[PDB]
């Protein structure tokens, strides 16, 4: 195992020898909350994309911003995904998921 501690920013470039899911490869918005469990084995949360549905725990990451995972609820689920600043260094974004329901938005220009 392996803490999940973390003091300011500590955010490193993207390469291409990382792991390489297939998940990895899709925008972390573009991702659905479908569901959480939560049992004796812990709590894992329930999402949909890529045309498919994922699952992952705390710890966990998705996301092509590799969204690791923090928090779990019953109608959000929080994680920490890799932004740019706007020069070329990275940063984190605490994202919450919110479970799939009645929206709409427009799409986004930069990705």
């Amino acid at each position: 195992d392996l803490t999940v501690r973390q003091k300011g920013n500590k955010v490193i470039k993207p390469d291409e020898t990382r792991v390489k899911q297939f998940l990895e490869g899709f925008n972390i918005e573009t991702f659905e909350m479908v569901g959480t469990l939560s049992n004796a084995q812990g709590t894992f949360a329930l999402v949909k994309g890529a045309g498919g549905v994922h699952r992952v725990r705390v710890g966990d990451y998705l996301g092509r911003n590799d969204g690791k995972v923090v928090g779990i609820s019953e109608g959000k689920i929080d994680v920490i995904e890799i932004v740019p600043d706007g020069e070329g260094n990275w940063l984190e974004r605490p994202r919450s998921l919110t479970l799939k329901e009645r929206s709409l938005e427009h799409h986004h220009h930069h990705h």
